[PDB]
């Protein structure tokens, strides 16, 4: 059973998700338009500050509290959930966990308050996201950094409220490039299978200059810093993917009670009711998986293995429940007007981002000695 | 081994698919634009007339030749493949199989030559596509049919070359009425925002007192739904072939991508996790292909092929869905980008489990064939 | 994280499982011989008394404590685990939860101490285990009950230490038939796919007489009593099935480090190491599933839905991990000498007993309104 | 449609399987007793001589005819089917394909007529079945080969009618030596306690200074493992057919059981959960059958069939495993009772994913065929 503080938050975000987020989800998906009005209301709720102390502007909660919110948002609109997830985990977290009093005090308050978004630029075109692959070069001249390179698939990097993008550059540490830096160009959005409302851009740097004080962490330790906070993001996206799986149940249950076939609701036929029952089982064990992962994290125990399992299994519950949810909806399962249709498109990236399934299996395998 | 005539057609459509269809596939998907220039090239190739006798403008072939062509188109662009499949199976076939000499001579030559497209309007909003569910009424007043109702998810019903849409209508007496496009009560509503098949033409249809000549009654008064039920199996074979091509296309792309893309100094195809996944993908497409070849073989021998087609369609559609999820995995982040074929195959393929009889409907048929 | 009391018990039974149970598992499986020496040592540990108060002879623990023990035993030998599971859940539990001070004081102390075993006879040949199907008739004459009928697949019903079999009989309540009752005949064991060492018998009753005081619960309420304690058994077998899944990982990990192919251990090839990594994920989420189920039960909250999901998912983790574990072992996967081979045979019944998968899906479906 | 000769054989073996093999299948499984009376009846039917020319005692048929027969035997009893499959593929075939005129005339007539059984001893304890792993040495001393080593999991190597066991031996020069049974150093160790195939004869073999004539060298000195690798594909087809029969047998049994067994007043086959599961089972067996038919068709046309056989074998073995797990589910508690065919199919089928090249080996082959 969930404690009051967490159960109260779950109820508030879920209420938010049904009353505020769901009515506009179809519009932003069709338009590919970033939901600024939803992000600002999430910011005023403090969701962007949940896993941060009131010191730097956060709400003094934890990552499990954020996880509960992401599950409730994931049920309804993945683009909104991933904007929150990526903002906290990829924008603010590298600055909060590796930035001095000045860096944290300059950038975090806006990020933590939902007034601004930050992104992390690691992936590059043609590069294998390894340490060996990073072809983006950075050179120090006096009190300013000079960056030359290109990044690919960077979330939250080109909104009207993006303040900075922390990037990786071979010198390899983490450098905070404010948006508006002359060499910093935000290329146009991608045409993606899904997450249509989520902001995603390629980035290019031609002799961009930023202050010396913008180095994130110690010179040479930025990639190591990233790996050390990856595990919280596996939990966060496991919760998002779990919400997706549950949203697919919820919609399919709703749809099965309305839609008729040969005089009875389609849920009266075992093939539909059993398929939905299995979907609810998948979502449930996905939820116990990431609760267990968060429990270890909050207790200070190791949670890398549990998070990797939680993320893989969750992502598979979302994909499987989306394919089943669209089957339950029939022709409507092929119409972007219906939530489960958008979930079918959106969920493919859940098996790929935050470490591919193959990466999670490698981690689990190494944990056994293989 | 495949006989010469069929291997020749397969090779020609494959060249067509790689040289003509693929280069423009990305533009049409992004734009949601109907590929008129591709449909015109398919029409001159004879593909819309492949299973129809020369008398009406056809090529004197069969549904297997059409299935071979659909597999090659499915590899590359599902919207183009389903435009052909629906044009033949739902546009020309109901007029060729149940229309009199006049109906056939007036409508088939343009359809069979690809100069026009035809649609079949059965599904309605709120209805379970049964005969008991058909709320679209058509009323005889003098010498004209007066139709009031609405159809949903009708393919090929609103292109610049759509000539007619045959609909099912209560007259529970259910007949089929040929509604030419341009009929005053006939409104083609705006396109749907669909998960996939972005380039394929799909519309809701509405009829507010549309009047058409009495000679437009297709088949016997009251037997139009029954006639539709009787010719369904060829389309199951046709779409199993399309889904088989999708499954194969996902393999082809993943193999090329796996040989180029690098990870830790070796192409990702050097790792068993990728190469075994692609090998399994290739196994799925192969047995899907043997399944629908057998269904067509029985059809061509004049033997029963309902059960074999139902299996071919189910297994094929699942090979497409599974191979699209694996192919996008192999492509990594690129698998989430509509510029890549496999990403479009992941979106497009979901309707393959739903149309031409849902998986649950195929399982029902197979079950009944066993005595269940 | 697990509290000390539970973690201590988990360590003791696991130690028991490796040192006492595993050395004799192959012998009893080959011989189809009931492991009396293992059952007596489990009894002296008090495992048969774990979910019962010290009052009636039990150890004053809970069903979760029993669940932890069953997982550790399930890892090694299903026949031993199911003997414990069925003894507690089907022998003692109907008497503990529905028997008067005298009935509990007469029978439970031996059951709870592992000195005796009791079974539950509900299934009948040709009957669908519904209330409508029970063709076994019972008639009251004076101070004795007279029973006529036949039962099928009754666990623990014909060992040298079986004291009684509580049965269902249409009159429909629960009647305690002591072993040795003249009309009570124990037919010979079945040749089963698996659980070779587990005791299983058809039962036949031709005018057997037992005292009036032997009525279990109220006349007419015995089947209702059974349904009301079914949910604890779903948790118990979910834990057993989870242990099986983990045992298959453990053995496959052990085997993958020893067995060579083309100069390297077979776990160096991704196809083997990834398959084992997935197996560990299945066992892990099965374990979070039934922990969650037990948590609700111990808190007094409803746990029927959670138990049904836990049992289904667990049983599927055992079957899937057994098929993968035998693949990892190659030809040895087809040899009853190896634990994972016995797990492949044994696990089929996990999808069937304690409510079939179809029954669990029906329950989950009804919980959603379908 | 199947040609007359093949349909005739299929019908005959099917009658055999239902009339002769099935009634005794339960007794042999419980007893672990080799079915000599079944093997003698198969021998007089010619099944062990089906793919061998008349000259050596065979029936002048092919491996497809044998595959058809194995599918019918697999439906009913896998131990009987694998006795035939291993007898032909591992006993007679290596002598027919690589032995001189004398070797063939001395050993093939009894094998091809079922009066004797032969085994192939390659696998050894601790070895990865590679040539580099073969630790069994055979030494030429005067005119006799002196063999020291051990073989593991050797089918048909210890029956009352086993005549010989061909083994692989280091001479890393690897040759094949024909060891007749009764040779002084040749010890047939006691049977294994196996998960399934309880009635099929399986033994570890040990050689402590066994001497056999020099004329027993099979093939060229040093080429015996290479020869074995070259004839593997026919056995993949043969066992895909066996696994296909297993898959079909599980359907057949589940259909009969589903029509009789009741639940809440209707047979369990009236519920979609059971009828759809059985319909899917039927789909799996059908596409498995189309897969291995295509592999055999290519083989018979003289075309490459390695890739097609590998797919047929993998997909077949998985159809058997999946259908056995579903069929035992349909049978409920009875699915856990060795008296029922599907329960025995659940135990027997696991080795179908492991023998005749593991699933991982088939995926490797398919992958290599794509350039991976
Ligand atoms: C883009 C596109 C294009 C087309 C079409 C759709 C789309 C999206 N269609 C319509 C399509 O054929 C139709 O939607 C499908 O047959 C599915 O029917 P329903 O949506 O009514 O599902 P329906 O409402 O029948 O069923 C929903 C779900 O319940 C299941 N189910 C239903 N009855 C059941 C039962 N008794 N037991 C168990 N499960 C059961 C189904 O299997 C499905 O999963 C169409 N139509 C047309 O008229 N002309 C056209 O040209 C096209 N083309
Ligand atoms: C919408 C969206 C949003 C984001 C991102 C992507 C997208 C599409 N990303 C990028 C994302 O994290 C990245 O694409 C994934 O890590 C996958 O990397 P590749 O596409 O290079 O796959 P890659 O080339 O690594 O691999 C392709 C396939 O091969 C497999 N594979 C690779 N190596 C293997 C091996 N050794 N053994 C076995 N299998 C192996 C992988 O598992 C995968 O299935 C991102 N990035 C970023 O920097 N910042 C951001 O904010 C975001 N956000
Ligand atoms: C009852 C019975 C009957 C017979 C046989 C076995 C049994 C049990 N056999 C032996 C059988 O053919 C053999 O066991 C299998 O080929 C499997 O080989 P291993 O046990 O060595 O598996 P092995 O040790 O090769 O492999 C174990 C596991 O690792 C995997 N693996 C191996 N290498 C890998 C790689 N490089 N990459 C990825 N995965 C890899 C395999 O796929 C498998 O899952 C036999 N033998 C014989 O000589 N004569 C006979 O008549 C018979 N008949
Ligand atoms: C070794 C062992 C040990 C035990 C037991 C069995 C075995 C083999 N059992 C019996 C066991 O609990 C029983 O066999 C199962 O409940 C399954 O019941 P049936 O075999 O009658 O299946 P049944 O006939 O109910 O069903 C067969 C199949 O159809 C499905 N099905 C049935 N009705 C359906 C419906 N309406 N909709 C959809 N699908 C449906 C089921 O899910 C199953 O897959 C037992 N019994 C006992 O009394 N005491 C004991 O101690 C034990 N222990």
């Amino acid at each position: 059973t969930l404690p009051k503080e967490y159960q109260d938050l779950r109820d508030t975000v879920a209420d938010f998700a049904r009353s505020v987020v769901a009515p506009v989800s179809a519009k932003h998906d069709e338009e590919h338009s970033f939901p600024y009005e939803v992000v600002a209301k999430m910011g005023e709720m403090g969701l962007f500050g949940l896993p941060f102390p009131e010191e730097y502007g956060g709400m003094g909660g934890d990552y499990f509290a954020l996880a509960l919110a992401l599950e409730e948002l994931g049920k309804v609109d993945q683009s909104v959930a991933i904007t929150l997830e990526a903002g906290v985990g990829l924008g603010a977290m590298p600055i909060y966990r590796f930035g001095n009093e000045e860096q944290k005090s300059k950038w975090l308050p806006d990020l933590l308050a939902g007034r601004a978004l930050a992104g992390f630029g690691l992936t590059e075109p043609g590069a294998g996201s390894d340490a060996g692959s990073t072809r983006t070069t950075a050179r120090l001249d006096g009190g300013e950094w000079v960056v030359n390179g290109s990044k690919q698939f960077i979330t939250n990097s080109g909104t009207d409220i993006t303040s900075l993008v922390t990037i990786t550059a071979v010198t390899i540490s983490t450098i905070i490039v404010p948006s508006g830096t002359p060499g910093f160009i935000v290329e146009p959005v991608y045409n993606k299978v899904g997450w249509n409302a989520s902001d995603t851009h390629p980035l290019s740097f031609d002799d961009a200059r930023v202050p010396e004080e913008n180095l994130l962490g110690i010179r040479g330790k930025g990639y190591a810093n990233f790996l050390s906070i990856l595990d919280e993001g596996r939990i966060a996206i496991a919760a998002l993917a779990t919400g997706v799986a549950q949203g697919c149940v919820d919609e399919s249950v709703k749809y099965a009670k309305e839609r008729q076939s040969f005089g009875q609701p389609i849920g009266s036929y075992q093939a539909i009711s059993f398929k939905i029952a299995r979907m609810e089982a998948r979502a449930h064990v996905a939820r116990t998986a990431y609760y267990e992962a968060a429990a270890k994290m909050l207790a200070g125990k190791p949670f890398k293995k549990e998070a990797a399992i939680a993320k893989m299994i969750s992502s598979e519950a979302a994909m499987d429940n989306a394919r089943d949810a669209t089957q339950v909806h029939g022709g409507y399962g092929f119409m972007n007007e219906y939530p489960v249709a958008r979930h079918y498109r959106d969920s493919k990236i859940l098996e790929i981002g935050e470490g591919t399934t193959e990466v999670q299996l490698m981690l689990i395998a190494r944990s056994l000695g293989l």
